[PDB]
């Protein structure tokens, strides 16, 4: 049913009218595939001899803009562009970066990892480790090599228990914290093991592993530690509660919003829409009207997929 040809034509349509039709871009792209959208560009170049992102990019601005070359990207290459950018220039966008890094899969990571170099020609380790340093540092570089054990099939009891009261012995119980333990084992398990670790844990301490996160690391290492608990118990709400606190308060942390909405609309934005209306009591698609008006929001609410 799916016509790259024509989409390619009805872009080129748009983008030529007086005024540029911002609405039929919209309405096309956002209701595309990401794969679908890379045939569509394909086939719009060999038509107008110039790149479809770069003729967006010309024809549109502000958030829009960069809603729409958000979605011209693949996943990797998006998040590749995500990376450079939240270590661009002196400082760092911690919470960009620690987004990122503690929300991709291995699958995911190791694209990126191969689209990063060949689009930066360096390696995202490399840049990784000239913009942090400490333990940060430590768990931003082992989370960025994508090599968490997978999901196996038999459950490791006597490791689950192990890990527990390593954890425990690492942070709660003693003076300071053993973050190299906590970094090995948070980075290493597989995700359905660290649930179980996680729970286990709480056999053993008084307080679950957020709240002895909490509790034992502050600055960047605790926001680090919190995201990818999160991740590793709730994905979805995850996502859920940064897509809330980007719209929540005076205006909108858009960088934030565009990017969830756009990453990952085509992985789990069903899950997500509805651990934020369980939450929050309203729709993710209400917050998104009341925080954004024009095409842009037009665009979000599409990626949203309906409203709950
Ligand atoms: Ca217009
Ligand atoms: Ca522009
Ligand atoms: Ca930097
Ligand atoms: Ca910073
Ligand atoms: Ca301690
Ligand atoms: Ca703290
Ligand atoms: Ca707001």
């Amino acid at each position: 049913n799916f016509d790259a040809e024509r989409d390619a034509l009805n872009i080129e349509t748009a983008i030529k009218t007086k005024g540029v039709d911002e609405v039929t871009i919209v309405n096309i792209l956002t209701n595309r595939s990401n794969a679908q959208r890379q045939d569509i560009a394909f086939a719009y170049q060999r038509r107008t001899k110039k790149e479809l992102a770069s003729a967006l990019k010309s024809a549109l601005s502000g958030h829009l803009e960069t809603v729409i070359l958000g979605l011209l990207k693949t996943p990797a290459q998006y998040d590749a562009s995500e990376l450079k950018a939240s270590m661009k220039g002196l400082g760092t966008d911690e919470d960009s970066l620690i987004e990122i890094i503690c929300s991709r899969t291995n699958q995911e990571l190791q694209e990126i990892n191969r689209v990063y170099k060949e689009m930066y020609k360096t390696d995202l380790e490399k840049d990784i480790i000239s913009d942090t340093s400490g333990d940060f540092r430590k768990l931003m570089v082992a989370l960025a090599k994508g090599r968490r054990a997978e999901d196996g099939s038999v459950i490791d009891y006597e490791l689950i228990d192990q890990d527990a009261r390593d954890l425990y012995d690492a942070g709660v119980k003693r003076k300071g914290t053993d973050v190299p333990k906590w970094i090995s084992i948070m980075t290493e398990r597989s995700v359905p093991h660290l649930q179980k670790v996680f729970d286990r844990y709480k056999s053993y301490s008084p307080y679950d592993m957020l709240e002895s996160i909490r509790k034992e690391v502050k600055g960047d290492l605790e926001n680090a530690f919190l995201n990818l608990v999160q991740c590793i118990q709730n994905k979805p709400l995850y996502f859920a509660d940064r897509l809330y606190d980007s719209m929540k308060g005076k205006g909108t942390r858009d960088k934030v919003l565009i990017r969830i909405m756009v990453s990952r609309s085509e992985v789990d934005m069903l899950k997500i829409r509805s651990e934020f209306k369980r939450k929050y009591g309203k729709s993710l698609y209400y917050y998104i009207q009341q925080d954004t008006k024009g095409d842009y929001q037009k665009a979000l609410l599409y990626l949203c997929g309906g409203d709950d």
